[PDB]
């Protein structure tokens, strides 16, 4: 496979190799204080920092294709000159020696290394948690954003970010023009594994959605069928009939409250979101 290169050619795609990722999704605050909507959401966030922060290697990774493309491009130039000057040596009846072929493989010892991708702890939930009181829970829910709106944009935003990540692989899935031979073929491989990559990670962010539509779906639930706070003022301002009808209805809006809060607990179990991190390029051959 001879060596083939046209260096604008080059410079074309390493420039596409530094595409600007658009900026990704916002962040967003918990619903209400219940222990359960604490877990949930903290999971979440977590999930949308390892995102994140994993994203940003891939930048790091896009930068270093195409410093690894200018270095072949710088390779290739020297290469051009070369064969210029021996061509010109030989026409011009210089009878030196012809100097000795020797490969040269790209230097890649300036390109900068793999990103670190940071270590976050992922949080775990309680094994059981805390028995409540109607009342207190029916305040704790609706003192808070009973819809749960910064979730659901939050989990909006996550789930459109997807269709931006596989658009962000195409910069990377097309092998430059007028490159040809042992280094094109590797840079293309390299370029395809980013691409597969940025779309996996776009499927990511498809997953983190799932898991905060599963969410708030949950939390609709749990506001839907848990008493809420009117629920308090009206048993008080209630007449009722007898003290012992008070008190079934009381055990009544009890049984309510726990059944929601089990309900919500078990419906809002998500899983932990584990990318992994992007192909680093090696070096090209020559």
């Amino acid at each position: 496979e001879e060596l083939q290169y046209e260096l604008p050619g080059l410079e074309r795609k390493a420039h596409e190799c530094e595409s600007t990722r658009p900026e990704g999704p916002g962040d967003a605050t918990k619903p209400d204080e219940l222990a359960t909507t604490a877990s949930v959401y903290s999971k979440l966030m977590a999930s949308a920092a390892k995102l994140k922060a994993t994203f940003a290697a891939g930048d790091r990774e896009g930068e270093r294709i195409a410093a690894a493309i200018r270095a072949a491009a710088g390779a290739y130039q020297k290469i051009e000159e070369q064969k210029a000057a021996e061509l010109s040596r030989q026409m011009n009846g210089s009878d030196a020696p012809p100097p000795a072929a020797e490969a040269v493989v790209p230097d890649m010892s300036g390109i900068p290394g793999p990103l670190a991708i940071p270590s976050m702890e992922y949080p775990s939930a309680a094994a059981a948690a805390d028995e409540m009181d109607w009342e207190a829970a029916a305040r704790i829910i609706h003192s808070g954003d009973t819809q749960a709106l910064s979730m659901k944009y939050f989990r909006d935003q996550w789930r459109d970010y997807q269709s931006t990540l596989e658009g962000h692989g195409r910069h990377f899935a097309n092998p430059a023009e007028g490159w040809a031979g042992a280094a094109a073929e590797t840079c293309a491989e390299a370029q395809r594994r980013l691409s597969t990559w940025w779309a996996d990670m776009g499927a990511e962010c498809g997953r983190l959605a799932q898991e905060a539509t599963t969410f708030v779906d949950a939390h609709d639930k749990l506001v839907a069928n848990h008493p809420t706070l009117e629920n308090v003022r009206e048993f008080e301002e209630t007449e009722w009939a007898s003290e012992w009808d008070r008190q079934n209805a009381w055990a009544m809006l009890q049984e309510q409250s726990e059944d929601a809060l089990e309900a919500y607990a078990n419906g809002s179990q998500i899983q932990e979101i584990r990318p992994g991190k992007p192909p680093s390029i090696g070096g090209l051959p020559i």
